[PDB]
Order: C-alpha cells, then structure tokens, then sequence
C-alpha cells in the first residue's frame, strides 16, 4: 500500500483547493482550480500519477463518481477510485495564514503551505518529514 | 547531489512547455504555461521544491537570471540558480505524438508523455524507471 491516497477539496477566498494526501506518510499535493469541474480533477490525478505510484484514491462523497474525464483519467493511469475513508485541511489553512502576506496570489501561498507541511519535522525536531516518509515507504517497497 | 535539476523550455502548437529533469535519474516534470513570464517559472519551481529535494537548478541561457519572482522563489525555497549544463525534449515530443489524439488539450498529452517517460523501463525490460531511480537516489541518501 505505498499507492493509497485520499482526495478532498477545501475552500479559501472563494477558490477551490484540491488536496491529495498519501495516507501512510501525510505527504500532500494541492492546487487551486478555477471550478470543481471533472476537467481539472482528472488533470491533477494524471499529474499526481506521473510523479508517484498512485493505485487507489479514496473519496468521501459521490462527486468524483459522476465525472466522465475522472473515469477516463482513472482508467488511462490504472487508478482504482474507491468510496469511504480532514483536519489535514485545517493545518494546511493555519500555514496559509502564516504565509498569505508573503505572496500576491493565494495559489503561491497554498504551495508555500504544502512546501512547509511536506519538509517540516513533527514537533520541529527528529524523525522524518512527510517528504522523507513517502520516499522511504516507496524505496522500502 | 540528489538535488540537481536542469530547467529548459520547449515549444509545441505555439504553447510553452517548462521541463525540469533530475539529471542523475532522468525523472521529468513539465507543465504548459500561458507565456514565458517569470510568474509561472517561479510557481513551478516552488511546486517542484515542495515535492522533491531541489538544491541546484542549472539553466543554459540568461532568461531566469533577469526575473524578480524566480529570484524570490529561489530565495524562499533555498534553490541555487546556476548557469551552464536537450534531446530529453525530443523524446518527450515523440511520446506527445503517440498520445496527442487520446486527449483534447495539449497539456493532457504533455502529462501523458511525462507519465510514460517516468514509469517505463529503458529498453522496455528490466532495471528501474526514472520514477524508481529518483526515489532510490533520495532514499539511498
Ligand atoms: C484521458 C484524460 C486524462 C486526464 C485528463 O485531464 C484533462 C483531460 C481532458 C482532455 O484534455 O482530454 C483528461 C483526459
Ligand atoms: C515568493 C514567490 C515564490 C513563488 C511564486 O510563484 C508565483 C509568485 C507570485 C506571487 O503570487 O507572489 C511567487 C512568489
């Protein structure tokens, strides 16, 4: 299971942020999209699956199950879409608050937040970042 | 040196594709941008540096040295910009030709091309993909 992810959205300044979490690591990827349309979700799944091993994507609701291009991205890349599973979305938003006045565009602040989340140590000291854990779980596999 | 990348652009259907190569692995990331502006290059560097260890980015010309937001992205993420160093751009374009009629948007075909490039074996058989090599070099570090 180095290939299990959770996909959810969150909202900030009235724009949509897609969030993929690697469950076993807490590594995250995220992007501001211009609406919820299946167009962009599909594109971000394909991007994510070109980068990392993506085998199963868990979602919490039915929106991803009613989109033709997500179905086609899933199929082209060999991703199982699968129903049933947060505050990862809440801690993301704290860091977006700590950095928001360091960049003009919200989407720059989302990427600064992802950077910090991925590279920091739990507690601030010792052990691995999310970034190290995802590589260590895939390497160890 | 798990953190050395090459950054270049290539062109197709009159749109710009940014290309980051992890030199020791051949792993690639790429994105269609709406012009060459330092805005998008900076954003893609920040994205790339949130995902992987990015310490030094080599470029071949002076365009990245004259952009304020690239300078600011470099500085915020701790990336050394460094002058002096392809046909990686040419093999990318072969695969974009093999897949172009499977997606409406060129940018979907660029991501299908990156997927294949990153996950395939050299020869088609045995050894590691680019995706496995980048994780193996970072893990082994
Ligand atoms: C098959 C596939 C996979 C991912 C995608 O992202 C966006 C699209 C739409 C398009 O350009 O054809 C798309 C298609
Ligand atoms: C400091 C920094 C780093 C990466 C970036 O990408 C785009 C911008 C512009 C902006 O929104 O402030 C930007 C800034």
């Amino acid at each position: 299971s180095p290939g299990i992810w959770q996909l959810d959205c969150t909202h900030l300044e009235g724009k949509v942020i897609l969030v993929a979490v690697h469950v076993a690591s807490g590594y995250i990827e995220a992007e501001v999209i211009p609406a919820e349309t299946g167009q962009e979700t599909a594109y971000f799944l394909l991007k994510l699956a070109g980068r990392w091993p993506v085998k199963t994507v868990h979602t919490d609701n039915g929106s991803n199950f009613t989109s033709t291009t997500v179905k086609a991205a899933c199929e082209w890349a060999g991703i199982k879409q699968e129903f049933g599973i947060e505050s990862m979305n809440k801690e993301l938003k704290k860091i977006i608050g700590q950095v928001r006045d360091q960049a003009e565009h919200l989407k720059t602040a989302v990427q600064m937040a992802v950077f910090i989340h991925n590279k920091k140590r739990k507690g601030g000291i010792g052990g691995y970042s999310a970034g190290e854990r995802i590589v260590d779980i895939i390497a160890t596999d």
